[PDB]
């Protein structure tokens, strides 16, 4: 079980590549200013994670902004504000705004010498190209939730994947799923019979198991630079 035993890897990319809590934190900045009150990021995110649960459904929208936009009413709502227009179109359009974590490009780029890149997003397609011209590569394929009608964890969304890639000629036994979430992500690609690699973040929704793992970094430069000492021997 070596990195290099792989052609394609299969990424995450919010939550793995682009920083989507940093990012829904700072966009919570100007309604949570507005209430006067001082929050601490885990306190952002708790709210956040609340009020995006009743946004889902079984049928992704076609517009993640959409998502956002109901989360911020629901938000100002809960903080006892009248929603603001200008608020809830800034809030609904801050994809474009979600950092990368400071070590993806340089891993990414790296990684893109080496490996066919692919992308399995929760968030629409065109989002997705807004994040993309931050994140440095050029990815071989994007596979979106409205592509395959479903969200992830769902296997369909593993199953178009794999698909998609065998037309590609990459055959399953060549995919390193590579990913943040346990629940999104490791659970459904052990069902689908990829190989992991957990990209673990800050660790340390809740899987229904703890899924099998067959590798484990910090981070997407600590993956890089695994990928460089196996060259080396």
């Amino acid at each position: 079980m070596q990195l290099t035993d792989f052609k394609a890897l299969t990424f995450d990319c919010y939550g793995t590549l682009i920083d989507w809590e940093t990012g829904i934190v700072n966009a919570l900045q100007p309604l949570a200013k507005r209430t006067g009150k001082t929050f601490t990021s885990d306190e952002l995110l708790e709210v956040f994670g609340r009020n995006e649960s009743p946004q889902q459904t079984e049928t992704p929208g076609a517009l993640y902004q959409d998502i956002l936009r109901a989360v911020y009413d629901r938000i100002a709502k809960e903080w006892g504000l009248e929603p603001d227009a200008a608020e809830r179109e800034e809030f609904g359009t801050s994809v474009k705004n979600w950092p990368a974590f400071p070590d993806t490009v340089e891993a990414l780029q790296y990684l893109k010498k080496h490996y066919k890149l692919v992308i399995l997003s929760n968030i629409d397609r065109n989002e997705f190209k807004l994040s993309n011209a931050k994140l440095g590569v050029e990815f071989d394929h994007i596979i979106t939730a409205q592509d395959v009608g479903s969200y992830k964890p769902n296997p369909n969304n593993f199953t178009y994947m794999i698909d998609a890639l065998a037309k590609a000629g990459i055959e399953k036994k060549d995919i390193l799923h590579t990913a943040e979430s346990l629940y999104h992500d490791h659970i459904p690609a052990n069902d689908a019979g990829l190989v992991s690699a957990w990209i673990y973040r800050r660790h340390g929704h809740v899987p229904s198991r703890m899924p099998n793992v067959d590798f484990r970094f910090n981070s997407m430069g600590e993956m890089a630079e695994a990928h460089k000492q196996a060259l080396k021997g």
